[PDB]
């Protein structure tokens, strides 16, 4: 001991060269500052009282983290106070712990004994256990009798064989549960406890990490509940497997599903954007690469590949894994084998065998300020999933531009529910209406019934990347009775052009007339419409009744017509130009402006704006859209130039199912965009939009 | 020549040694390689028509940067092709000016020729004649009468003789105009032109330089328009200074009214808080310390001086200015001179004696994310002013936490009426309501009417700066027919506390039974309320019919008593907890929550909520409140830690005209602050809460017991 996260070859390696590498020692140093003045407060161990974000809450969190920090200083710089403090904080649970029963702050969720979830709970065993492992040698026989069966025992018990809902669910809550009790049999030596976190409590593997691994993750290492919750799970996954790794490496685990856990690791950093994860399904806008679950993997991932572009990823991250694996990176930053980190186009496959929907993400030009369009095509990622299928989300010039809202949540403030999930999460977060995708009838998608949207996913029906342009195109036919929709997402480059522009084509067809709605979340100010506004003779009323509606303030609304309208708006140095038409036999055709803010007396929603484009009495509908950013604003110089759009207008046709949208620029010039729908690489196509003929072979064509 | 913003001596300095320091090096470079992609352009001079923000504005912008560019570049290099595209560029001018007549697509401003308004024909002069300055002595004579009968001497008879409402004025309109001129009367060997630039066009000294040097300036420094516009006329004011120093440094200008150029410099820095200036009046949150008006002053001021607490500015910057003067920080920052500058708290005297009201600025705490405390007593500031008498901003952790709105204008932004300041700048921005001041019965000070403004200003009753606390006091007793009020601001130090807290003092006497409105615009999400909100019943209205009212949108409104009160809200890492009681006869007291966007239907006002306290027929009230930073929030790490208010309660007693406020704290202690509004050093007071007594001296004591 330790023989779990860290190896006594390890702390030896640690201890003899921590000094010599800048990264680590600031590390170290840092971590070292901040838990002496934490021990000098004395040994605080708190009866459980307070929900998330509250005073016992972030304690025993607090404990937690000094238990295996101290633990580890213990280890590398032999010093007793911290054996003692580690030793006295674990004491101190031991004697609390044997009389604990059920938090008296739960909520909903299976409660914890220490906190008011068993989230938590697993949490604190897993670096519990750590600082454990760590502190073995300086302990008494009598000392580790007492901290075993006080608190870790216990625990261990309580999170296994007393929460079979939790421990054998396929899920990040069954990940988290299986990690800390399958750590806690490491250390202890308890083989039972081990075999149950590997195959279920029956032992069968129907249950349990190996399934975990083969059900959660695709083939492309795509974690299902998206990647807010695929980088909290990486931790448990990578820990675990790390253990696993240390004590029985015949086991093989970085192996297992064809280098899966690795896999898992990579698509974690290729799901961001300039250092943040994409906010889809339920997230946060502010969880970023230096998230520690990612800095202790990327250095466990470094540590079996040697791939050098980890190296970049580790140096944006600022922080360094205080381990073996940890030493390892900051050694190589320190020799200059840092090597640039390539974001590329990608599709991500979801479901166990990566046929379950896909999530698209395109990329397009050089550096950290590039654009990038994030095509959610996904299977619904169980309860933290949203009612969003054919989402889009929008990157350029570092900002989000098209954006959706993540999660209605304020982490560990106690003040907003304990921190959890406010009841706005459902009601406004997860329903269609939020999201940049088609609403039918005021409805969400499957009727927001998760249980509904849980049987189907998206069918992906296109993807390319390529120098000339890139498609995303999917088809939803299950999200409402008697509707399908399709929706394929361009990203084209326009030599004329200073930035490649997006183009949308949106095609629904319902059995019975019906109201479309098309949302486009925007961030930035307007400034100005093509289109006039009604006048709101000075009131706002809540946009609709049910499914999310409620939550909006109508501001303007305006009607549409034929011809292609325009929104102009600016984000901080560059303008941004939404030309959008659409082609219906409906000449009901509205623009809503609406903003957030209804139905929250709370105040836990933020200040947002959306354009909503709506046909009302139709059966079908193609919403055709052109998303172009352009121009240059400098408040410093106080220079502008390219403030106005370059496109003119855009028109679509139709003709026996198969698209064509033709972009018009001011220079005089065009793009044609044909999309046929079919997969047959060498069939040709030809589309009459009055006049000209236009012709081409394949699933789709972009001409300049 | 050139001799005006830089010498030959300048030049002879700048060649022997620029590319020994990195950073002029790159800015010259960069300047270099941006004009070289410029020229490959051709000479580009678009008959005049777009308005601000429009193509033929911002082309004529790029040509009078270019033609000072390639002037400064042919002396530097000693490359013909800069000299070349200078003079085919002025040559191109010298063709077209002369027919020009009033710029087609003019507003209310006076127009310009090449430009919607003069105010850009001026600019665009003081660039372009340094260009000139820097090539003129390789040039052929019929060259330089072409260019200086062509566009230079018309150019400088429009702006003078043929526009008095702009040259004679004392404004920063004025400035420009006679910098521009008096420029170009130094190039062309025009006395005329230098002495009507000085003195005005009848030459007395009515109007003029001179006379804008001695009225636009309080003896501190301070600029009556306001920070946004003291870094702009800044430029023309260090520029034309420059001109007449290197021209005749026998008037010894930077020496004038006591230093008053240098003291304008520091000031101008003073005026910022993380690098951005202070947006009171009309201004704009995007206009920092790097803009180049403080650049090129930073860099002349430093020459003079020699103070290496400027270098730490320079730094700070991130720019330098490409001239004789720049090349000194340069030198100076390279050998590792730099000093940190002193960003203390300042009394600035408004006026041209210093008199007429006070711009107060307190800061406390370490670092660059100290708190500072700005108190508005300022008079009105001309056109450019707000209504918002006793007006307060509040900063703290690199973040305005308190704000002012700034002006409704989106800056050359052809499609947001040519950049110019929008219908809403009036009807939103200047009004009281969109401050955090006291508005009567709905209606902005004065009534709105700025003739009536203009001819008052508050009194400032108290002004103290220590360790253990900051302290600003104030008196406007006309803004409305029978009204009075008195503000009195603190920032307080509380050692067991993590941040300086504010504490605020606002009270109000009227003739008849009034409505007291007292906005607080907040930067950040709301947590919690101690109040409870009515039911809005899915509807906002607007809030009122006029006056500002009308671009507000009715959230919640809240009951309220005489109990202080609580609203806390996050920001980036940190909390603020706004604390507040009133005291008053009436009971009719609520709390309404905003939002901004009413009567707003181009989308031209930002979105933002306001805590606004009302009290309904009193003809008396005394609005106290604290403002409290705490707490940390770590969205990375996943920690959070004093996230709850220390403050348990507020309470406030008024006896005899003073004002005892004490604060409680959460853990026993608490904090006293009493008013005497009494000058006088060692009078001793006495005010009774209850039955414990509060004894102490002075205009002001605060106690943490
Ligand atoms: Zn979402
Ligand atoms: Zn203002």
């Amino acid at each position: 001991h330790p023989n779990l996260i860290v190896t006594e070859q390890d702390v030896a390696n640690i201890a003899a060269s921590w000094e010599s590498y800048d990264a680590y020692a600031e590390q170290l140093n840092a971590d070292k500052t901040n838990l002496d003045a934490f021990m000098a407060e004395g040994v605080v161990v708190p009866m459980p009282k307070d929900a998330g974000g509250g005073y016992t809450h972030e304690q025993h969190k607090r404990n937690y983290k000094a238990i295996r920090n101290a633990g580890f200083l213990y280890q590398v710089t032999g010093d007793e106070k911290y054996l003692t403090f580690a030793k006295d904080l674990l004491l101190a649970y031991a004697k609390m712990y044997p009389s604990l029963g059920e938090h008296p702050n739960r909520k909903e969720q299976s409660p914890g004994r220490l906190f008011w979830q068993s989230l938590n709970e697993a949490v604190w065993l897993v670096y519990s256990i750590q600082g454990y492992d760590a502190i073995i040698d300086g302990l008494a026989a009598e000392e580790k009798q007492e901290i075993e069966s006080g608190v870790f025992l216990p625990m261990a018990k309580f999170l296994s064989v007393e929460s079979p809902e939790t421990f054998n669910k396929i899920h990040n809550l069954g990940t988290w549960a299986v990690a800390a009790v399958g750590m806690t049999g490491y250390v202890l030596g308890n083989d039972e406890l081990v075999e149950i976190s590997l195959m279920g409590l029956d032992k069968t593997g129907k249950a349990g990490f190996m399934k975990q691994l083969d059900k959660l993750f695709s083939p492309d290492g795509y974690y299902t509940e998206g990647p807010y919750y695929q980088r909290y799970a990486l931790m448990p996954f990578i820990w675990f497997a790390k253990a696993i790794e240390t004590n029985e490496p015949e086991r093989k685990i970085f192996e297992y599903r064809n280098n899966i856990l690795l896999k898992a690791v990579y698509t974690t950093i290729d799901l961001s954007y300039a250092g943040y994860f994409f906010p889809i399904n339920d997230a946060l806008k502010d969880k970023g690469i230096d998230t520690v679950e990612l800095v202790h993997a990327l250095a466990i991932v470094y540590s079996i590949t040697g791939d050098n572009t980890l190296l970049d990823i580790a140096q944006e991250q600022g922080r360094i894994s205080l381990t073996g694996d940890g030493l390892k990176v900051a050694k190589a930053v320190g020799e200059g084998l840092t090597q640039p980190y390539n974001y590329r186009s990608i599709l991500l496959g979801d479901g166990a065998d990566g046929d379950q929907g896909a999530l698209s993400i395109h990329r397009l030009g050089e550096g950290h300020n590039h654009m990038a369009l994030v095509a959610k095509n996904t299977s619904q990622g169980m309860g933290h999933g949203h009612f969003d299928k054919l989402n889009w989300l929008l990157y350029d010039n570092g900002n989000e531009i098209v954006t959706d809202y993540g999660a209605a949540r304020y982490l560990n403030v106690e003040a907003k529910y304990g921190g959890h999930y406010l009841a706005e999460n459902n009601t406004w977060a997860k329903q269609t209406i939020a999201h940049n995708t088609l609403v039918v009838n005021e409805q969400s998608h499957f009727y927001g019934d998760v249980t509904t949207a849980d049987l189907h996913h998206p069918e992906v029906l296109s993807f390319y990347s390529g120098e000339d342009y890139q498609l995303s195109s999917a088809k939803e036919a299950n999200a409402y009775d008697g509707v399908e929709f399709v929706r394929s997402m361009l990203l084209v480059n326009v030599p004329s052009l200073e930035h490649p522009i997006v183009v949308d084509v949106l095609n629904v067809s319902a059995d019975k007339a019906s109201t479309f709605d098309l949302p486009l979340y925007f961030n930035g100010q307007i400034i100005d419409f093509s289109f006039k506004v009604k006048d709101n003779k000075n009131v706002m009323k809540m946009l609709g009744k049910r499914n999310g509606y409620q939550h909006l303030w109508l501001r303007n609304t305006a009607p549409v017509g034929d011809a292609s309208e325009r929104a102009t708006w600016i984000l901080d140095d560059r303008f941004y130009s939404y030309a959008f038409v659409t082609s219906t036999p409906s000449k009901k055709q509205n623009v809503l402006i609406a903003e957030l803010g209804a139905n929250d007396p709370n105040y836990n929603l933020r200040q947002q704006q959306v354009l909503i484009r709506r046909v009302e009495k139709a059966k079908q509908a193609s919403f055709v859209s052109v998303l172009e950013p352009h121009g240059k604003y400098d408040g410093s110089l106080e220079t502008t130039s390219g403030a106005y759009s370059n496109v003119k207008s855009v028109k679509h046709v139709s003709e026996n199912g198969k698209d064509v949208v033709v972009v018009d620029l001011k220079d005089g010039s065009n793009v044609v965009v044909a999309l046929s729908y079919n997969a047959n690489s060498e069939q040709v196509h030809k589309v009459n939009a009055g006049e000209e003929a236009i012709e081409w072979k394949g699933f789709s064509s972009v001409v300049v």
